[PDB]
């Protein structure tokens, strides 16, 4: 956990995080998105619960980021909920939920969900 | 946004989080859930996209909290992703993901998903 | 269970569905949304799970609705998953999932998930 | 679409499920599960949104299976909902919502969310 999480990792669409796992269960660093409203790094913050595990279970950790930096602001944030596995091919397995702002008319549609897989290689 | 976040929130369960907005998107503070495998104060950090709205839509928002503390490790951690509405009765309407840590086998159910509104009145 | 499911049903948003609940676990019926891209009546088909209690549980059941019709076709499905309560207050909790027909390019947003709550009154 | 869904399909977990897409939108079959409380065949109905196509977007559909059969009664319900992709390599890309009975005070986690992708040749 903690020290295997730190680094680079890559997914499926193409985007890109690097975070850094704090000894007490912060998570920080920067998130850069292939498809979206997105462009550019944006920040990301989170946290994990390692004190993780005597049966090879995976550590849980979550993070957040809000799509607004000096280029764009897309009005919306998402957050990755799911577990890291460490060992030869490592990777977090995350299932995701990107909210928009909404009048209270489309706010029932202001939801989607979707997951994705990180590995340290691309892909 | 940002100042209206600020403050203590109750949710439809009992859990009560208290969270201060940054001026650059950053949301930090503690999270008291009412039901699980928790007990007392955990630490939540999350973003905000404010720069948010001339047609009075909601400010979208995203936390996350890992169920350890010095009283409890339940190995998971869950995001919360949402909106904010401001105003006489300002809320914040999420839907959440909750991921406990598992073997490679029962990764499959590894996540429970949810929904809570908060509510700057209890409840 | 299946009896208590059977008729009339309202949600918070003014949706209305009829279901008949058949003696070997079908659902069959018929949904009118309120919000969408939807217009008139939809046919719907599901299953339960009764023989469902000696711990006051509720049932659980699930249903799929494709949004087209002879006035519209909006390209797309809905499927609700949940459980029934009965008693004064009988209810029926879900969660939904709802995708659209997407190029393999937007195919990562093309479900939007959320919740609703229906009574036999309405609401 | 119809004709390209009818058929065996296997996905990831190894589960197989055999449907019949009718002319008007209705998918009828039975899904075989490798993973959890499930064991033998158990019934599906669902439905499908064709008359989907001038840019080659995929059929949105979704379908229903309650966990109870003769030989297991597992008092729980799961719901499919994505999208179907014909051509060489066909496939569908879907998400689900499995929701347990439970008492009101364990409603709160009553439903788990997954992915799966089905593939006419296992996997
Ligand atoms: O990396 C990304 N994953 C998907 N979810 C999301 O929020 N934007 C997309 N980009
Ligand atoms: O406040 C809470 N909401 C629910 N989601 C979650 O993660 N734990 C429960 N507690
Ligand atoms: O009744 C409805 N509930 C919501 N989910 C959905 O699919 N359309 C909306 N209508
Ligand atoms: O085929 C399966 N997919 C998973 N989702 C589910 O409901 N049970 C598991 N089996």
């Amino acid at each position: 956990a903690e020290a295997g999480i730190t680094g680079t990792w890559y997914n499926q669409l193409g985007s890109t995080f690097i975070v850094t796992a704090g000894a007490d269960g912060a998570l920080t660093g920067t998130y850069e998105s292939a498809v979206g409203n997105a462009e550019s790094r944006y920040v990301l913050t989170g946290r994990y619960d390692s004190a993780p595990a005597t049966d090879g279970s995976g550590t849980a950790l979550g993070w957040t980021v809000a799509w607004k930096n000096n280029y764009r602001n897309a009005h919306s944030a998402t957050t990755w909920s799911g577990q890291y596995v460490g060992g030869a091919e490592a990777r977090i397995n995350t299932q995701w939920l990107l909210t928009s702002g909404t009048t209270e008319a489309n706010a029932w549609k202001s939801t989607l969900v979707g997951h994705d897989t990180f590995t340290k290689v691309k892909p």
